[PDB]
């Protein structure tokens, strides 16, 4: 635990545009209570670890203990509206090596090979990454299956929000959503 500074507030969310899964709207006190300035990098942790950026709340008075995020950011950690998550301020860097595990069938999206690891970088390039985070796919799926999302498991940075680049290295695991259902435990 090299550094741990954030606040405990409740995840917010309402009908709106699909984007906003990478921006946090908060108030001066929620962001200034620690040090977060405009456009600093913020990390979130309700059920899992999450990353995001700081934004100015429209209502500079209600956002003194609530964070408005998209359903995807809520899906990234696994919390419900009004839950309790801890958001800690951090900074961004260029991830040099990140591993992830797209949950699909061997014949869904990972049937390319040769440069497929770079293909993940090509799509995810210039993006904030956090081991154990999760991502969404352009509305794709098959029968009545579940998951169909990318789950990151390892990162090279200091486990802090980093932004991917074409030079970032990636790792893809050979055990996608095959026979995986948390049978253990």
């Amino acid at each position: 635990m090299e550094s741990n500074n954030g606040i405990i507030l409740r995840v917010a969310e309402a009908n709106s545009t699909d984007p906003g899964m990478s921006r946090v709207r908060l108030d001066e006190s929620s962001r200034r209570l620690l040090d977060a300035e405009i456009g600093d990098v913020v990390e979130i942790e309700k059920v899992r670890k999450t990353v995001g950026r700081v934004y100015r709340a429209r209502p500079e008075d209600e956002n003194k203990g609530i964070v408005r995020i998209d359903s995807v950011m809520r899906n990234n950690c696994g919390a419900s509206i009004g839950d309790k998550v801890k958001v800690r301020k951090v900074r961004t860097e260029i991830a040099k090596k990140v591993t992830l595990a797209p949950i699909i069938r061997k014949d869904q999206r990972l049937k390319f090979g040769e440069g497929i690891e770079e293909y993940v970088q090509r799509a995810l390039i210039r993006r904030p990454m956090l081991e154990q985070d999760n991502i969404s796919v352009p509305g794709l799926t098959l029968a009545g299956q579940t998951g169909l999302l990318f789950k990151v498991v390892k990162t090279l940075p200091s486990k802090v929000p980093v932004e991917i680049g074409e030079e970032t290295k990636i790792e893809i695991r050979e055990e996608p959503a095959s026979e995986v259902l948390e049978e253990g435990g």
